[PDB]
């Protein structure tokens, strides 16, 4: 069903990176593979992804550069699954890198934070069977 | 002599960022201003730059992607000024982001480290009068 190096779970294929990239380079990489940064639709999909995280900050397909949180495939954010860290999202500016925080990632426990999109983090691609 | 927002010191003009960018985006930015990432030629230039650092990791124009350390303007590395942190450079791979470390930055004390080029750090441009 899934191509080599991809993992099958509940009608999606997943590819976990062994490397780090900015959020934009990660989304380009996934697009070139006819896939998207992982969209988390359910508690079950969250549990599956968080147990195979490579013990590092990992990008997912969730961003708010134009003010409102959006999933890359158009899944609705407000009525969808959410799993933020206490205090997140916060659009923090105190990194002093310019702007706030517009890209979401997993912590190792699977809770979400908003961070600076330019940061090189691991990523997960998702595609259909 | 120097354009507005630039600082004059000993026949160069310097521009210090209030923001962060990958090493490649920083070098592009400096190139667009008809300048280069700062090359450190002397102890005196090191002292001037380190006392105006914005209390954060800051890119300089020094990289070794093709195996040997090079300054962006062709200043010779081996016979030039060096100011590495104890243990640096180390081309560390234990970040698990892929590859080693191919781009040099200042610590706040002005000592140099090699790090992952994709990291968003502050930068300094240098040009002639
Ligand atoms: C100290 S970094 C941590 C908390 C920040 C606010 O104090 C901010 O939200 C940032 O996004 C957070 N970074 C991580 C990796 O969670
Ligand atoms: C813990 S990060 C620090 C030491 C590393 C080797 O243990 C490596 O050289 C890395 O480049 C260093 N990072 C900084 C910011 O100096
Ligand atoms: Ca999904
Ligand atoms: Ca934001
Ligand atoms: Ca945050
Ligand atoms: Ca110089
Ligand atoms: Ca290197
Ligand atoms: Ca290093
Ligand atoms: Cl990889
Ligand atoms: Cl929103
Ligand atoms: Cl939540
Ligand atoms: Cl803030
Ligand atoms: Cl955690
Ligand atoms: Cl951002
Ligand atoms: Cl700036
Ligand atoms: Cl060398
Ligand atoms: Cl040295
Ligand atoms: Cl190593
Ligand atoms: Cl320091
Ligand atoms: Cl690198
Ligand atoms: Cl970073």
């Amino acid at each position: 069903s899934c191509p080599v190096n991809w993992v099958e779970h509940q009608d999606s294929c997943y590819w976990f990176s062994h490397s780090g990239m900015s959020w934009a380079e990660a989304e380009k990489y996934c697009q070139l593979k006819n896939a998207h940064l992982v969209v988390i639709n359910s508690r079950e999909e969250q549990n599956f992804v968080q147990k195979y995280l490579g013990s590092a900050y990992t990008w997912m397909g969730l961003s708010d550069p134009e003010g409102a949180w959006k999933w890359v495939d158009g899944t609705d954010y407000a009525t969808g699954f959410q799993n933020w860290k206490p205090g997140q999202p916060d659009d923090w500016q105190g990194h002093g890198l310019g702007g706030g925080e517009d890209c979401a990632h997993f912590h190792p426990d699977g809770r979400w934070n908003d961070d600076v999109c330019q940061r090189p983090y691991h990523w997960v691609c998702e595609a259909g069977l």
